Formats: structure tokens, C-alpha cells, sequence
């Protein structure tokens, strides 16, 4: 039975291996304030001010609050991806459970210049899961407000809010509004606790591999083929060059000319930039030469993009202007941060199969030859889906996103997410909470106008996820010893993934899932 | 032993101060001022020679 | 309703009172404090 002096949960915060499963667990502890005064808000912004047009919007901030934990370093603790990425093909999600418990709900008066704080033991919260997907779902925007990795922190919980269409600054007629007041949601005191489970829609292993061959390289280099290219327009080694017609079969020293079977991945072209300043124009142009995408007449940075190669062989300080994931080092600035505090991340695994960011996709014919007109060639910068294509997705790290919700409409191209990923139809449903309002006293006569004196309050707790990850196992019968990720040996002033003297956690660099290799 | 008596280990669980009301990523650093008493009982069987 | 409906009537309802806070306030000086009073009630009654 539950009271005010018996707690609703335990702390459980454990990772299980089970040969073709693993199961982990996180408990964090979070304080949630009350948003907005309890309050619905209209925000937009327009070009009144100085914003540009690319930037308008339209729609509400909510007093209600909820629970993010869909990044990786949620659920895993770097020796746990350590595990995962040294001996593991592919994994992919299959249940969940979440918890909440040991609410504290407390009130705190402010009289002249001292502040006290007390519990309210009759307050309550308000939770509530969407599970019908009739809200906005602002989940997948990579958003800060997740689960702290390290397990000692306590986190804020983030306020929830959402847009809907606007022109300008204004609303149009099929604007929608929402009261998430209109839902059905559980009421917890202090002696209460919540939970559900979810099961996850069949998706496929990401792959956390990369190709030991090109997709260029997939022939036997000791035979010929039996096909013929065309090898020769003109006669050579005479007075006198003529048209003729020359036919060689292809094989060990003309690769480039063989027949094959299949073709890059598609491309959408960025531009270069080097870590070396001294190499790159001197010009601000982060914004004008950005690779972007129209809609409805709003420019916007097309970011990462398509899964692409960072760099080719011996490049490895260039990469695309918006086509790569950036994380920021511990205590970085929000605004114009130094190259030394952010942290960038590399594809250069999908070199095999996916073409290079910066680079052009291949060549195609321009007009007709005759023996009058030479033939002219042209650039293809972007280029669709062709028959035959194959192609990898976009990695996923440690610090990165884990799933997004596929929007619903009438038709969609390999429905993979672009910052990394796998895509739902259904994903985990969002959870929303809040503190439920408590009035100051009331007038003694009566008066109609809605209440707008409170009692100050903010609650705090603890939360419980379990994640069930179905695992792949690596058979290979390569004979030397693979790549795996590794700790330096090295002294140094401090551990790596560790506290320092301050009791700051800090994440040293972004770990990807690709060491193990796989034939093409 | 190879095999002792398992180390026991015990802490008071955080309670924040109030937040702000406008969302913030770090940390929180303010706490409300806390300590925990109470008895343990301990019993040990000996065998006598 | 009004678009797809000639007409329309009540049949039956439920009501609920819960969750019940009871609260003093004492004002000394200037300044004022609330707190709960956990002992206290409230009376409701139908007129049927």
C-alpha cells in the first residue's frame, strides 16, 4: 500500500548480455518547473523585425513538459559501445519499458530577501502518453533536454511547444491549435508512480559495418572478360589519322573499362572546406554557397543531406559545408565556436559504395558527334535514383539520434533519417507532464474572471527506461586481425569518458558503430 | 577470503532546489541541504574450537 | 455535430469531485503565508 513514507521504485541502472540480446537499463533524477505560468502562448516570428524570410514561423508554447531519451549515450555507457562495436554486424530495438516514481512535489515562498522551501504532500502531476500520435511530434529534431549520460546528473526538463503553417508572421485557416488539457492523463501525489510498455515495429539491423571491397573492385583480377568495349576511334601511328573502329576485351590492367553490374548511390553536391583556413576562400560564405532545398518560397540548408562520403584517400581535412553531424566539446559556446571545441564526425567507411560529398556524380554526353562537331561532355552534380543503385545510410554514434518518426503521407524513397537513425511509422510515444496548478487564495466575492495567482511549485523524481536490442553476430572467416575501437595507451592528465577535478563529465570524441568488415 | 563480506554502500538521494523557469541544458547545481540518521544491526554466528 | 445532425438530446451524466486540498492562510505584518490544514474538510450535498 502505497503512503508518504514508503517509496514507489528502486534504482536500476544495468546492462545484461545475453549471446543474441542485450538489455539495458538507465535511472536519472529529473526537477520540473512550472512553464509559462500555466500558460498556452501564440509565438511567431516574421520579417518585421530583421528576420529573413527563411527563418518566419508560427504556433504555441505549452505549460506541459516532457521526457526525451532518444539519444544513444542514454542507454549506453562507452565500455557498453565498446562491446557493441567491436563484435557485433547489425542491432536494432525491440521493446522498451518506462517508469516514473518517488514524486516530490514542493512549494517555495519568497518573503523580502530570504527564500524557503517546503514539501506540498496533496499536490500532484500530470502524465500522459500519446500513443494514438495526435500531437505534433517534436521528438527527432535532435534536441538538447535527453537523459544526461553520466547517471549522477540531474537534468531540466524541457518545455514542449510546436508550429503549425504561417505566412510571415501571421496564421492561415488550416493552422491548427491544441490543448494538451484535452487528453486523458493519469494524476500522481507523492506516494504514485506510472509506467508502460511499448513494442518496436519490425526494422532493419543498422549496419554497423564496413565494405572490405569498392564497388568498382568486384572482379576476379587474374581473368578476362568475355565482352568487348569500345577502345578505339582513330587509327593511330601513321601520316595520316583516320576513323576506324576498335574493339578490346576488358580485363586485369583495364579496370576503369569492364563491364559492370551496378552503380553508385545518388548525390546531392556540397561544397569543400578545409581545416586548414589558409587554404579556403577569404570570403563569409557559409550561408550563400550552402546546399540547399526550396519550399514554398523558403530557402532551407539542406543539413546533413544524403548519406555521402566526407573525403576521398589522403583528404581528411576537408569536409562537406553542411553535409556532416558536429558535436560540441564540454562548456562550449552556443555561437561562433572555435574548430578546437567542436568535435566533427567522419563517413569515410561509405567510400565503397556512396560517392564522395564534394565531388561530382560522372560524366554524361552534351550533344551528338559528327565528323563535322567534336562530342562535349557534362558535370552531373545531382543525381536521382537510377536502376542498379546501391548504397549505405548515415552512421549513428554514441552521442547521436537513434530514431525519428517517418511523416505520413502519400508516398516516401527509402525512408531512412537523415541525421542517422531508424525510421518509425509508429516510434516510442511522447510523454508529457506537468505540475497541476494550485491556486492562491480567492477573493470572497465572487468574480468571473479566470484565477491568476498561484502557489510557486516545482516537482522532482526519478525515471526508469529499459531497452531490449536485438543483436547480429559477426561470422567472417577474414585470416588478419580487424580494426576495433580502443583506448589510448598513453598517460595523461585524465581518463577519458571520466569526471575531472571540478566533477565535470565530458565525452572526449564521437565514437561511430563501423569497425567490423563485410565483403561487397 | 576470497570471497568476503560484500562492501555496503549507501548515499542520500539528491532533491534539487527550484529551476528556472526558462529551460537550461546544464546541470543542475543548486540542491536543497540534506542528511539521513538511523540504526544498522549486525550479527555474526562463530564456531567455537 | 452541427454539420452532420438534424437533431440531438441528452440521456444521461456522471459527475465527480476529487483531489481535495484545504487550505489556511495567515497574514502577520505585511507579509503572508498558505499552508496546508490536512484536517479539514468540505461538505457537498445533491439536491435531488
Amino acid at each position: 500500500a502505497d503512503g508518504v513514507g514508503s517509496s514507489s521504485g528502486n534504482w536500476h541502472c544495468d546492462s545484461t548480455w545475453l549471446g543474441d540480446r542485450v538489455i539495458t537499463t538507465s535511472t536519472r533524477t529529473w526537477a520540473l518547473p512550472t512553464y509559462n505560468n500555466h500558460l498556452y502562448k501564440q509565438i511567431s516570428n516574421g520579417t518585421s523585425g530583421g528576420a529573413t524570410n527563411d527563418n518566419t514561423y508560427f504556433g504555441y508554447s505549452t505549460p506541459w513538459g516532457y521526457f526525451d531519451f532518444n539519444r544513444f549515450h542514454c542507454h549506453f555507457s562507452p565500455r557498453d559501445w565498446q562491446r557493441l562495436i567491436n563484435n557485433n554486424w547489425g542491432f536494432r530495438p525491440k521493446r522498451l519499458s518506462f517508469k516514473l516514481f518517488n514524486i516530490q512535489v514542493k512549494e517555495v515562498t519568497q518573503n523580502e530577501g530570504t527564500k524557503t522551501i517546503a514539501n506540498n504532500l496533496t499536490s500532484t502531476i500530470q502524465v500522459f502518453t500519446d500513443s494514438e500520435y495526435q500531437l505534433p511530434y517534436v521528438l527527432g529534431s535532435a534536441h538538447q533536454g535527453c537523459l544526461p549520460p553520466f547517471p549522477a546528473d540531474v537534468f531540466m526538463i524541457p518545455q514542449y511547444g510546436y508550429l503549425t503553417l504561417n505566412n510571415g508572421s501571421q496564421a492561415v485557416g488550416r493552422s491548427s491549435f491544441y490543448c494538451l488539457e484535452y487528453f486523458p492523463s493519469q494524476m500522481l501525489r507523492t506516494g504514485n508512480n506510472f509506467q508502460f510498455t511499448y513494442t518496436f515495429e519490425d526494422v532493419p539491423f543498422h549496419s554497423s559495418y564496413a565494405h572490405s571491397q569498392s564497388l568498382d573492385r568486384l572482379m576476379n583480377p587474374l581473368i578476362d572478360q568475355y565482352l568487348y568495349y569500345l577502345s578505339r576511334t582513330q587509327t593511330t601511328g601513321g601520316t595520316a589519322n583516320t576513323q576506324t573502329l576498335g574493339f578490346s576485351q576488358g580485363g586485369p590492367n583495364t579496370m576503369a573499362n569492364q563491364a559492370k553490374n551496378w552503380l553508385p548511390g545518388p548525390c546531392y553536391r556540397q561544397q569543400r572546406v578545409s581545416t586548414t583556413t589558409g587554404q579556403n576562400n577569404n570570403s563569409n560564405f557559409a550561408w550563400t554557397a550552402g546546399t540547399k532545398y526550396h519550399l514554398n518560397g523558403r530557402n532551407s540548408l539542406a543539413n546533413p543531406g544524403i548519406a555521402m562520403a566526407t573525403h576521398k584517400d589522403d583528404e581528411e581535412r576537408f569536409f562537406p559545408s553542411n553535409g556532416i553531424l558536429i558535436f560540441g566539446k564540454q562548456n562550449a559556446a552556443r555561437d561562433n565556436a572555435d574548430y578546437s571545441d567542436v568535435m566533427l564526425t567522419s563517413e569515410e567507411e561509405i567510400k565503397t559504395t556512396n560517392p564522395v560529398a564534394t565531388e561530382e556524380y560522372g560524366i554524361v554526353a552534351d550533344n551528338l558527334q559528327q565528323q563535322n562537331t567534336a562530342p562535349q561532355i557534362g558535370t552531373v552534380n545531382s543525381q536521382g535514383a537510377l536502376p542498379g543503385m546501391v548504397w549505405q545510410n548515415r552512421d549513428v554514434y554514441l552521442q547521436g539520434p537513434i530514431w525519428a518518426k517517418i511523416p505520413h503521407t502519400d508516398g516516401n524513397f527509402h525512408p531512412s533519417p537523415l541525421m542517422g537513425g531508424f525510421g518509425l511509422k509508429h516510434p516510442p510515444p511522447q510523454i508529457l507532464i506537468k505540475n497541476t496548478p494550485v491556486p492562491a487564495d480567492p477573493p470572497t466575492t465572487f468574480n468571473q474572471s479566470k484565477l491568476n495567482s498561484f502557489i510557486t511549485q516545482y516537482s522532482t523524481g526519478q525515471v526508469s527506461v529499459e531497452i531490449e536490442w536485438e543483436l547480429q553476430k559477426e561470422n567472417s572467416k577474414r585470416w588478419n586481425p580487424e580494426i576495433q575501437y580502443t583506448s589510448n595507451y598513453y598517460k595523461s592528465t585524465s581518463v577519458d569518458f571520466a569526471v575531472n577535478t571540478e566533477g565535470v563529465y565530458s565525452e572526449p570524441r564521437p565514437i561511430g558503430t563501423r569497425y567490423l568488415t563485410r565483403n561487397l
